């Protein structure tokens, strides 16, 4: 495929924190903004759909996949029609921002589409360890992808609509860690207390090494961070519930945040008994969460937050301890020139 | 050199702890022990002199690299003598004994002279990460293989020498696990106090799921553990030292012991600051501990510690929060029946 051979021979290009911040700065960079995303993102997608048809036939053919190539090969035509048209009509501009929501919504329904694809492999192929590293491997840089081209359609959509702002489309850059901290929480406390009648409490320290009365802030898109905190929220308070059937005390989930000079690090923390080290890297797997419904546990929320940590150059990590508890420590990068776009590339290596 | 070449045509036999207990249960097990070992350490070198001998030339012809092989060599020498001998000679087994304590302290040199040979390295073809991954590579397995010789030694001379023990050569089938931890906290805390005339306190804390008021004992080699422990308290009592010098009081060192169904765990929490996570790898890098003397951070402590907790089937993992303060897991299996050697294999993949 041509249109797909020719973006692809290029290679997505990052951007910072500050380099999303200018962008939109003003609604005079909406020209700006068109021009770079009506090239980046048939780059983006091209890239990706390269990566799609390297599957081998067995996967590529199956209905799911075929699917959602289908429509990556749709949002590529509906942009590469504005390759020609002038910057200069505004008309060529709002229907810019129509083709995008177009574009994102006909994507809405990725996660669940490949998961079946996931399901079909192991019926009719088995879950081996190689077959449980490729899925790794593909839906980490499939997924890592999406949410980099959704990022991009957000920031243009949320920005050049039709005027001063704080939040940034969906980077807020004073970003309150401790109060999405408390909202994730009360989010999955009503859910763990509609679930099982009970739920563990919230204890939240700070730590600002430079300056220690600051409550801390940062830099960040505080959907993601939500996210994150939600799926490890309602894993913890899973684990805590269930682990005490037999007490009438639960004890809390504590969370530390801590500002350093390069990291910003979020630990949370659980009391819920804790797995074996060896079990730990199969709750990041695809394959073995993926099964034909509880708090948690089933679908792809946990592998997914840790391409969220990633995305920005930061990262997600387990520790427990068996018969004790669990620790899940969120690092994000705490100055915003660091914080840059992970994204898959399409090297002859891969 | 084929009697490199025969021997290392055999895998290595990996034996489980209770295998151990049942060598040094009884006296009458020496002529067992002999005709075990005088098979098994030959393979055991020979597979390690053959890795030594796929080292690219300019790493191999180094003086350290020869001389640490030139030792292997007559290890092997000494031990290919008593082949042909008969078990049932008691001046057969008494000269064998003594030949193991020859062939151990021949080589009680080889960390620092390894050292040396990377030093080298470093300054003659330099630090890149590709060196990096190649030295790592094979230190960790050449040290590792090095233990696991070591222990099969110590278990025979320290059990046949001439009357129903507890411990069993280097093994404690009942080690208490928080004596150890105090007895290296004891140590380094001498250490420090020398150094910087103020350390730490200690707090322990334990967690025995199936039996909540049990102390915590295993089935381990106990000079393992405390080696892995001292080595991990002294970098905690520096980091807690070095980052508190306007404070009064410095934060204990706390240590939590876990006892699960397959692992028992033991986490040591400082608040020394922590690091940030892309520096925390290079830590185990014996390349980047190389240098040319603080309480901790140089030498190999660290990376020889984790081989220690690998070796029957363990882990050492470090986790940091820049700002805040660094955990240390140490990992081991609560079964004696899943204790079971880890050994380098020169298979063709390697
Ligand atoms: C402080 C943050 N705490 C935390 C965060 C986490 F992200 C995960 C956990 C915690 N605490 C936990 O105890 C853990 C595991 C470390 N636990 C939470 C409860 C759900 C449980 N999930 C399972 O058992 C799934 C594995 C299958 C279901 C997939 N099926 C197949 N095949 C079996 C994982
Ligand atoms: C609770 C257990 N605490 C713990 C355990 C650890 F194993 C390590 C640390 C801790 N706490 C710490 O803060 C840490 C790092 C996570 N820290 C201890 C103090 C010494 C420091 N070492 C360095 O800076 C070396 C790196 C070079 C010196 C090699 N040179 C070169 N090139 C620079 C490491
Ligand atoms: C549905 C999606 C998520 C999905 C489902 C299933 C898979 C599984 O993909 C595999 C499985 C095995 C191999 C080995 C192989 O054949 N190598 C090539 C040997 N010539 C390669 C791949 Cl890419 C991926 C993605
Ligand atoms: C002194 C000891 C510890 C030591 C010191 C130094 C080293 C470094 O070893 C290297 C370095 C680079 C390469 C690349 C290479 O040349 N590959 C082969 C390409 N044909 C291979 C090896 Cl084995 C090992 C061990």
């Amino acid at each position: 495929p041509k249109y797909i051979e020719h973006f692809s021979k290029f290679s997505p290009s990052p951007l910072s924190m500050k380099q999303f911040l200018d962008f939109g700065s003003s609604n005079a960079c909406e020209k700006t903004s068109f021009t770079f995303l009506r090239q980046e993102l048939p780059v983006r997608l091209a890239n990706i759909m390269k990566e799609i048809n390297l599957l081998p036939d067995r996967v590529l053919s199956t209905p799911s996949v075929q699917l959602v190539q289908s429509w990556y090969v749709q949002s590529l035509l509906d942009i590469m029609e504005f390759l020609d048209k002038d910057p200069e009509d505004h008309r060529t501009l709002s229907q810019f921002t129509d083709a995008l929501v177009t574009i994102r919504n006909r994507h809405n329904d990725v996660v669940p589409t490949m998961a079946q694809g996931v399901l079909e492999y192991k019926d009719t192929y088995g879950d081996d360890p190689v077959s449980n590293q490729n899925i790794q491997y593909f839906l980490d840089r499939f997924y890592l992808s999406r949410i980099s081209i959704r990022m991009l359609i957000n920031q243009h959509t949320l920005i050049f609509d039709g005027a001063h702002p704080k939040h940034i489309g969906s980077i807020d850059p004073n970003c309150n860690v401790s109060e999405v901290v408390k909202d994730a929480y009360d989010m999955a406390k009503l859910l763990c207390d509609k679930y099982y009648m009970a739920s563990p409490d919230l204890e939240i320290q700070e730590i600002n090494a430079a300056n220690s009365k600051q409550p801390i802030h940062m830099v960040y898109v505080p959907s993601h961070l939500y996210h994150m905190l939600f799926e490890l929220f309602k894993n913890a308070m899973r684990a805590t519930v269930e682990s005490h059937e037999s007490s009438l005390i639960l004890p809390p989930i504590k969370v530390m945040v801590a500002l350093g000079e390069e990291d910003l690090s979020i630990k949370m923390s659980d009391r819920g008994g804790g797995v074996p080290l060896r079990k730990i890297e199969r709750l990041f797997s695809y394959m073995y969460s993926t099964a034909p419904t509880p708090l948690a546990g089933f679908g792809y929320g946990l592998p997914i937050s840790r391409l969220y940590a990633k995305y920005f150059q930061g990262d997600l990590q387990l520790f427990s301890m068996e018969g004790f508890g669990t620790d899940a420590v969120i690092y994000l990068k705490a100055l915003s020139t660091d914080s840059v776009e992970r994204l898959p590339v399409y090297n002859k290596s891969a």
